[PDB]
């Protein structure tokens, strides 16, 4: 029943991921899969039951617009391990290789995130950290959302390249807990203005703090003039739905499906 991975079954490969909170490499168990283990170094038994709790999350989770879970691990490191997504992410897609979606596509791919998006949330999870990066296009036509479960893991053990999808609720740390269903939605704001422009956001201030400061007051938010040519005004219109500093004006996400379901059976 239960999904802990005894030692010895998994056979970790080629290193991809980076940084502290866990080291994710490209693993092999019952077929190709990707394990994210916890550089940790040993841990300390209360921070055992704290990393099988977040387990608990995860597990919580059956769709196929997010990321499978498919067990963890303990015994070599701290570990979880998922499916593998053969293809790059959105935020790659997007930025680094420069690919050329059609419209039809990109809209689509909105629609799965928010899809998947509407799941986690359905489920009482709070991504967090949605953006670009987190969206995984596997195959080059699903949409896997990753990297929304641990939390807990981080708030108590011992927040830069992700302030671009940061609400400003949420940039300026105002209280206890700034993350809310409506946070998410300005996350997935921008990378509908990430679809839609083929940019990021505030490409032209190259000091960082003031694009901290500035979201955070309302003096500055994305310049939604440069949605190409062809993106339906419907969608100009929903990008500024997702996008309101305010974050009680925001739609949620059964909403926001909706409203990119209609707008594609329109085209
Ligand atoms: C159920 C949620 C579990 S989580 O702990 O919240 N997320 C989570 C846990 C363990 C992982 F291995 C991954 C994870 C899977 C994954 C699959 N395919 C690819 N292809 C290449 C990607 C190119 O950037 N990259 C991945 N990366 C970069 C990952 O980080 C993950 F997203």
């Amino acid at each position: 029943d239960d999904w802990e991975i005894p030692d010895g079954q998994i056979t970790v490969g080629q290193r991809i991921g980076s940084g502290s909170f866990g080291t994710v490499y490209k693993g092999k168990w019952h077929g190709d899969v990707a394990v994210k283990m916890l550089n940790v170094t040993a841990p300390t038994p209360q921070q055992l039951q704290a990393f099988k709790n977040e387990v608990g999350v995860l597990r919580k989770t059956r769709h196929v617009n997010i990321l499978l879970f498919m067990g963890y691990s303990t015994k070599p490191q701290l570990a979880i391990v998922t499916q593998w997504c053969e293809g790059s992410s959105l935020y790659h897609h997007l930025h680094i290789i420069e690919t050329k979606f059609e419209m039809i596509k990109l809209i689509d791919i909105a629609r799965q995130t928010a899809q998947g998006m509407d799941y986690l949330h359905a489920k009482s999870i709070i991504h967090r950290d949605l953006k670009s990066n987190n969206i995984f296009l596997h195959e080059d036509l699903t949409v896997k959302i990753g990297d929304f479960g641990l939390a807990t893991v981080k708030s108590r053990w011992s927040l830069s390249g992700s302030i671009l999808w940061m609400a400003p609720e949420v940039i300026r740390m105002q209280d206890k807990n700034p993350y809310s269903f409506q946070s998410d939605v300005y996350a997935f704001g921008i990378v509908l203005y990430e679809l839609m422009t083929g940019q990021l956001p505030y490409s032209n201030i190259n000091n960082r703090d003031q694009i901290i400061f500035m979201v955070g007051r309302g003096y500055l938010s994305p310049d939604l003039s440069k949605v190409r040519s062809n993106c339906p005004k419907a969608m100009k219109r929903l990008m500024a739905e997702c996008l309101k500093k305010k974050r009680d004006e925001r739609p949620l996400f059964p909403q926001i499906l909706a409203s990119i379901e209609l707008l594609a059976r329109s085209l």
